[PDB]
C-alpha cells in the first residue's frame, strides 16, 4: 500500500517550477512516501535541498526506465517528439483535454503504453472546485510588473518601455525592486498611484493586494472591485481614471467591455498600464478589447495606441508565476498535498477516480487504426 513518487526534471524551456517542493517531499516521506527526485539544472530549487528533505536523488530522464509501479510526477507537459509508449500512472498538467493541437498523439502514447493520467488541471475537490492552482502569485507578479511600468513611465521618456524581466528566486528580492523603482518614481513629483483590481476577492486579486502592501501603495489608494461592481456592466469610469488597472477576472461571454478605446482616447486619462493577469489571446470576447499581442518576459508591454492622453500599455503574459517560481510551487504543492496523500487509495478516492474516468472519456474520444 506505499506509494512511489518520482519527480521528474521539466523540459519544457524555461519551465522553473516544479510538482513537489523540498517542503512537501519531507512531509511525504514522514507520511511514509517513497519519494525520487530528478537533478533538474532547470528549476529553481538546488537539487540539495530535496537530498536534506530525503529524497533519493537520481538523474534528469530516470523516469523512462523506473520500476512501473512508481508514479511519476511533473508540472508540464512531455517532448511532442517523444513518441515512446508512456507506462507509468502520471500526475502533470497535460494540456489535451480542450482539443489542443496535437491532443491524440499526446493520448495515443498512454493508450498504447497503458498508462494512466491524472490531469492536475482537473483535480477537484468534492463540490468540483480545483485542489491546486496558480493564482496567487499570478496576481502578485502581476501587480508587481504593472507597478515597474508605471513607475517606468514616471523616470523615462515615452520612448523607452519597460525591459525585458527575468524570474526572480524569492519574493523579497522582487519587492525591494519594485520599492525601488517605485521609490525613484516618486522622487520626481509624481503622487502615489491609485490601483483598481477587478476580481480582488478571488486568489489572484488577494496576490495583487499583497504585493501592493508590501510595496508600500497605501490601502486607500486602492480601488477593490469585485462582482458586485462589474455585474453594474461597462465601460467603468474608474479605469481610465486609475493609474494602474490590475484585471483578475475572466469573461468570455459577449457582454459589455470594461472599457474600450473610445473611453481611453481622452487627455483628462489618468490610466497609465494594464495588466490583465486572466490575458487570454483565444477569447472569443475579451472585455478589455485594446490589445491584440499576449506579451512575454522578453517584452513585457505593448503599447495601447490612444489618440489622447499620456501612453498607455499592457502587460498581457499568460505566465505570471513564473516570475516567482519557488513561491508559486509552495503554494500549489501544499495545497496539492492533500489529494497527494489520498493516492494509496487513488484506485477508489474520488479526487483521483474524478481525474481516471476523465481521462478514459478523452480516451474514448480517439479513433485510430493502431487501436484496432
Amino acid at each position: 500500500a506505499a506509494v512511489t513518487l518520482h519527480l521528474r526534471a521539466e523540459t519544457k524551456p524555461l519551465e522553473a517550477r516544479a510538482a513537489l517542493t523540498p517542503t512537501t517531499v519531507k512531509k511525504l516521506i514522514a507520511k511514509g512516501f517513497k519519494i525520487y527526485v530528478e537533478d533538474s539544472p532547470q528549476s529553481t530549487f538546488n537539487i540539495n535541498e530535496y537530498r536534506q528533505a530525503g529524497a533519493i536523488i537520481v538523474p534528469a530522464g530516470s523516469w523512462k526506465t523506473a520500476p512501473r509501479d512508481r508514479i511519476i510526477i511533473g508540472l508540464k507537459e512531455m517532448p511532442e517528439t517523444d513518441t515512446f509508449p508512456l507506462v507509468h500512472e502520471h500526475i502533470q498538467f497535460a494540456h489535451c483535454y480542450k482539443d489542443q493541437a496535437g491532443w491524440q498523439n499526446v493520448l495515443m502514447r498512454f493508450i498504447k503504453g497503458h498508462g494512466t493520467l491524472y490531469d492536475l488541471e482537473f483535480l477537484e475537490n468534492d463540490q468540483g472546485r480545483r485542489v491546486a492552482a496558480f493564482g496567487f502569485y499570478a496576481g502578485f507578479a502581476g501587480a508587481a510588473l504593472g507597478v515597474r511600468d508605471w513607475a517606468f513611465k514616471q523616470t523615462h521618456s515615452d520612448d523607452e518601455d519597460l525591459p525585458a524581466v527575468s524570474p526572480y528566486p524569492n519574493e523579497k528580492a522582487l519587492v525591494k525592486d519594485v520599492t525601488k523603482d517605485y521609490k525613484e518614481a516618486l522622487a520626481t513629483g509624481a503622487r502615489k498611484p491609485t490601483v483598481l483590481i477587478i476580481g480582488a476577492l478571488g486568489r489572484s486579486g488577494s496576490g495583487a493586494i499583497d504585493l501592493l502592501h508590501k510595496v508600500g501603495i497605501p490601502d486607500a489608494n486602492i480601488l477593490k472591485w469585485d462582482i458586485k461592481e462589474t455585474s453594474r456592466g461597462g465601460p467603468f469610469d474608474e479605469i481610465p481614471q486609475a493609474d494602474i488597472f490590475i484585471n483578475c477576472i475572466y469573461l468570455s461571454k459577449p457582454i459589455a467591455p470594461f472599457t474600450n478605446m473610445e473611453k481611453l482616447n481622452n487627455p483628462n486619462r489618468r490610466l497609465r498600464t494594464v495588466v490583465d493577469v486572466s490575458a487570454d489571446t483565444t477569447n472569443p470576447h475579451n472585455p478589455i478589447p485594446i490589445y491584440t499581442v499576449a506579451t512575454v518576459f522578453n517584452k513585457p508591454t505593448v503599447l495601447v495606441p490612444t489618440t489622447a492622453g499620456p501612453k498607455l500599455s499592457v502587460i498581457s503574459i499568460d505566465h505570471l508565476p513564473s516570475l516567482l517560481p519557488r513561491e508559486a510551487s509552495e503554494f500549489f504543492s501544499h495545497d496539492l498535498l492533500p489529494s497527494l496523500e489520498l493516492l494509496p487509495q487513488r484506485k477508489t478516492a474520488p479526487v483521483w477516480v474524478r481525474a481516471k474516468k476523465l481521462f478514459d472519456r478523452h480516451c474514448a474520444r480517439v479513433k485510430r487504426s493502431s487501436r484496432l
